[PDB]
């Protein structure tokens, strides 16, 4: 990671605030994601043939939103421990790779997330850029690991 | 959960303090777990020929230790949403079941954890009991789901 101290601090500081509100706004993020990206929704076989109102309230969606938040937290906490960061992200990668999810889906989700998070918290463009750069490190690890793995 | 509000609150409060020390103390917990239960150590194949000093400082242990506290956090966060808790714990169960880990190994880890946490934070027996009951909720879901998975 070539993330600077100020970049990592902006992300960590932003995330510290965001994570408390995620418990309530996270499901709405995933609905937004699913509405933009029906192919993303389609990986959640539990949601087959379900109205988006029902998806939004589903414990399965809420669990994934918690899984998302916790994953992101684990990465942000490890930005100064690159070997640990890579192990954590590779474990995420394997699980999603096994479901036929390409890195491109993470890139979609990350791009939407940064905007969603900025709109919520109204943090500055410095902080938005720092998020984008941080999530590009994460996507870089995901993508490279998916290329290592046998389908 | 027959978990009371007071029980859930005691766990959430003690966790809020412990969580923050887990970077400092989590590796030592797993060393103690490995020394107490050699069979638990043996699930971590990358540690077989390693000195325990090497294990303690390894990125792989540190990653599992982070995974452990995040998983526990996710459960504690969800004590008021039992359908969500069950899903989160079922996901854990699948992954570890596939590695041939029985629920008994989680029972051993959980009991050691509550002792370790109490020794560190010096909370009262009410709080220790609330941890034990909370982790029994979790273990019950794990055990049940392993029966399903077969
Ligand atoms: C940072 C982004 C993400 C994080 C941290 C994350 C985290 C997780 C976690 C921890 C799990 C449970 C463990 C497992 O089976 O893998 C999970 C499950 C899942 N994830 Fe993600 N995920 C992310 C993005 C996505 C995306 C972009 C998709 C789809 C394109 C997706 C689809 C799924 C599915 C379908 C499951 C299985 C859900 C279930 O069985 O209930 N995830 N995710
Ligand atoms: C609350 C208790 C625990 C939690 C939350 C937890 C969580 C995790 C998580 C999230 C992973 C990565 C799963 C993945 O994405 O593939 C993992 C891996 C693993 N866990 Fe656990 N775990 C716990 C207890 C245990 C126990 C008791 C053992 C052994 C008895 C164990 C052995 C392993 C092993 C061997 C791996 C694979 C590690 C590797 O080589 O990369 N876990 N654990």
């Amino acid at each position: 990671t070539k993330l600077t101290k100020a970049e990592k601090d902006a992300v960590a500081n932003s995330w510290a605030a965001l994570k408390q509100d995620w418990k309530t706004i996270g499901a709405d993020f995933f609905v937004k994601l699913f509405e933009t990206y029906p192919n993303i929704k389609a990986y959640f076989k539990s949601f087959d043939n379900m109205d988006m109102s029902e998806i939004k309230q589903s414990p399965k969606l809420r669990a994934h939103s918690i899984n998302f938040c916790h994953g992101l937290n684990s990465f942000i906490q490890s930005l100064d421990e690159p070997d640990v960061l890579v192990i954590l992200v590779q474990k995420l990668t394997v699980n999603h790779f096994r479901r036929k999810i390409a890195v491109d889906r993470f890139q979609e989700a990350f791009a939407l997330y940064v905007s969603y998070a900025q709109d919520h918290a109204k943090f500055d463009d410095f902080t938005a850029a720092a998020w984008t750069k941080t999530l590009k490190v994460v996507a870089d690890v995901i993508g490279g690991h998916m290329q290592t793995l046998q389908k």
